[PDB]
């Protein structure tokens, strides 16, 4: 039985993707709007990971819709490892046209779909859709849009032949309506739990950044959160001890996590350069079926297809929780059956002694 960092033991579900302390855990993630993956780096991957998610983007040119770029990659990854979870990506608040799902949500042709239209934000000092780019918002207070969307990427799932989702986003644009903060917080957690009903019994719902406090309503439903570290306020010294007691407290729910990191917040000299480092920050708050993510973004080229050497190495099972050297000092330490951690997170520093 793997044990959390409490000592109390971890019991996954049946859907959930393998673990193993024999290595570093590694979730891995990446997409290309210009083209699929050719078997070679099919085999890289599949080599390094069970557990993965395909992108926003992926083959979206070759083939013309996102979702099938996640359909073909799904199938190549299962050829290999039948057991690896693949997981179909969904943005709940960006209308991103890249799947066929939201073809129409394009300035010159959302008005031609009413319905749709409907679903989403307008922009107060304006009456015109709010939009980033005329990439426009879902509205997770139209009950309407939580019934559409959670069919929509239930859909996608099951024609992707993914083993679950990940969903992006849980702030549900909450500061474009201040006063219903609260009312967004729980509607997201009721998209959510019709998507996690709607996709059937064996489907990973993965919410990203789904620790902070904002997404407490949508958390109970997950079966995995995401601490995505997307600017450097996220890996200060604070938020980084912050990651390790929310990854306890998604352990002991008997949830998974991922520590993701991306170097960009700190290019394949520096990631390589840094990941003793950032991997010791990972190694201090990790626990069972939780899963380590490197690189320097989202792309296919983005890391996946690099050999950071540190991930490969033997780890073994944690032999207690960490050690913070000092009560108030930002030193810590952790040793695994294969490898000692030590990382200081105010100075920046670490050095795991690979036994």
């Amino acid at each position: 039985h793997y044990l959390n960092s409490d000592g109390s033991r971890f019991v996954p579900k049946d859907f959930y993707p393998k673990f193993s302390w024999d290595t570093t855990p590694m979730y891995y993630m990446f997409g290309d709007t210009t083209r699929l993956l050719e078997p070679e780096e099919v085999e890289f991957i599949a080599e390094r990971t069970d557990f993965l998610c395909i992108e926003k983007s992926h083959g979206r040119t070759p083939l013309g819709a996102a979702e099938l770029g996640a359909k073909h990659e799904a199938a190549a990854f299962k050829k290999i490892k039948p057991d690896m979870k693949v997981l179909f990506y969904f943005n709940s608040a960006y209308a991103w046209p890249f799947t066929s799902y939201n073809q129409a949500f394009t300035r010159n042709k959302i008005d031609e779909h009413p319905k749709l239209k409907s679903f989403l934000i307008v922009d107060p000092k304006t009456a015109e859709l709010a939009h980033r780019r005329n990439v426009f918002f879902f509205d997770v207070l139209n009950p309407e849009l939580r019934e559409w969307w959670s069919t929509t990427v239930a859909k996608g799932v099951a024609e992707s032949g993914c083993d679950g989702a990940f969903i992006d986003q849980m702030h549900g644009f909450a500061w474009l309506r201040a006063d219903k903060s609260e009312d967004v917080q729980k509607a997201m957690g009721e998209m959510m739990a019709l998507l996690k009903r709607k996709m059937g019994p064996d489907k990973i719902l993965l919410g990203n950044n789904a620790n902070q406090d904002i997404a407490k309503d949508a958390f109970p439903v997950m079966d995995a959160s995401m601490f995505e570290h997307y600017n450097e306020k996220l890996l200060s010294k604070e938020s980084l001890l912050q990651d390790w007691d929310d990854m306890l407290r998604i352990a002991q729910a008997g949830k998974m996590s991922i520590f993701r990191i991306g170097v960009e917040s700190d290019q394949p000299v520096l990631a390589k350069e840094r990941a003793e480092y950032y991997l010791a920050c990972y190694l201090i708050g990790a626990q069972p079926y939780s899963y380590f993510q490197y690189g320097w973004g989202w792309t296919l080229s983005s890391g996946s297809l690099h050999e950071f050497p540190e991930l490969r190495k033997a780890l073994g099972p944690p032999k207690g929780a960490y050690d913070r050297t000092t009560p108030d000092g930002w030193e810590f330490t952790r040793e695994f059956e294969h490898a000692s951690v030590w990382v200081n997170t105010e100075t920046g520093n670490a050095k795991i002694t690979w036994r």
